[PDB]
DNA sequence: CCGACATCGCATCAGC
DNA sequence: GCTGATGCGA
DNA sequence: GTCGG
């Protein structure tokens, strides 16, 4: 499927799935949406009528109607509206700073504050995640390249071996998966005195060692199994300087490590498609663990697991490398 | 007709 | 001071 | 908004 197939209408889905979670609150009208945009996007055809589309799993009464008035007249009347308003637009707008979701949108532009330029004349009302947000608007709506996540994971493994060289540490996401860019780094994190019946510095003794070479800038939030901030790579002799990314840090028990590291690889799609044909076998798999259901669908303790493939083993199905886990 | 739609760590607020 | 609810991102 | 109990 390319992208000007049904493109006109996923853009229109897409908009529309926007506003009901920033400006109606309604996230699930908002998924909704996204779930039509998705599958309407994998659809090898291009779309003639709303009754041809609303065939789809996603795809309702109320969506053909509107991909009807789209595809005889070229828009949608309620997007237009929406989209000249100032008090919806505005909101909209402020949710795309990291740290302002819906509702401290809604309350900006209910005291006059609607814009970038606003938020920069009031910071004693942004918190410390949103002006760091605010800070670095542009820079985390760029993707990342896979050879700049290639040079951020060096530092990353090096780092981490340095303060402890028995450490285990890998970087997931769609990287794993061997995506040309990314839109942050993910890393998952073990050690072999962490386990589930188990020191509480484990995380911040990373943290702080990323710090001191200067690769982690900032800190959005910091606690004993989860570390979520901003990291630079160093600029190049006389080269301009790289954007700021973000990246996330997770602790996790040696014996949920491996659910950990399947999981955070993804795809989302794939974990479904995994998980669904894991309970068909009897088993069940969430981000911590595998467990086994019993006759009346109670859970057994969790299986040990030493790799992913084990994971694969216990439910009947060969190894799949990261790159083919898209679906 | 009507509830599900995943769930959790951390920061910060509401309340005692 | 604390506990719990809520917002947020994931 | 869509699906399904
Ligand atoms: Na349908
Ligand atoms: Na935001």
């Amino acid at each position: 499927p390319q992208e000007t197939l049904n493109g006109g209408i996923t853009d229109m889905l897409t908009e529309l799935a926007n506003f009901e979670k920033n400006v109606s609150q309604a996230i699930h009208k908002y998924n909704a949406y996204r779930k039509a945009a998705s599958v309407i996007a994998k659809y090898p055809h291009k779309i003639k009528s709303g009754a041809e589309a609303k065939k789809l799993p996603g795809v309702g009464t109320k969506i053909a109607e509107k991909i009807d008035e789209f595809l005889a007249t070229g828009k949608l009347r309620k997007l237009e509206k929406i989209r000249q308003d100032d008090t919806s637009s505005s909101i909209n707008f402020l949710t795309r700073v990291s740290g302002i979701g819906p509702s401290a949108a809604r309350k900006f532009v209910d005291e006059g504050i609607k814009t970038l330029e606003d938020l920069r004349k009031n910071e004693d009302k942004l918190n410390h995640h949103q002006r760091i947000g605010l800070k670095y608007f542009g820079d985390f709506e760029k993707r990342i390249p896979r050879e700049e996540m290639l040079q951020m994971q060096d530092i990353v493994l090096n780092e981490v071996k340095k303060v402890d060289s028995e450490y285990i540490a890998t970087v997931c996401g769609s990287f794993r998966r061997g995506a040309e860019s990314s839109g942050d780094m993910d890393v998952l994190l073990t050690h072999p005195s962490f386990t589930s019946e188990s020191q509480p510095k484990l995380l911040h003794q990373v943290v702080e060692q990323l710090q001191k070479v200067h690769f982690i800038t900032d800190t959005l939030s910091k606690g004993e199994t989860k570390f979520m901030g901003v990291c630079q790579l160093p600029s190049k002799n006389d080269e301009k300087e790289y954007p700021h990314r973000r990246i996330d840090i997770r602790l996790i028990p040696k014996d949920q490590y491996y659910c950990g590291v399947l999981y955070f690889t993804g795809s989302d799609i794939f974990n479904k498609n995994m998980r669904a044909h894991a309970l068909e076998k009897g088993f069940t798999i969430n981000e911590y663990t595998i467990r086994p259901l019993g006759v009346t669908g109670v859970a057994g303790e969790p299986l040990p697991v030493d790799s992913e493939k084990d994971i694969f083993d216990y439910i009947q199905w060969k190894y799949r490398e990261p790159k083919d886990r898209s679906e």
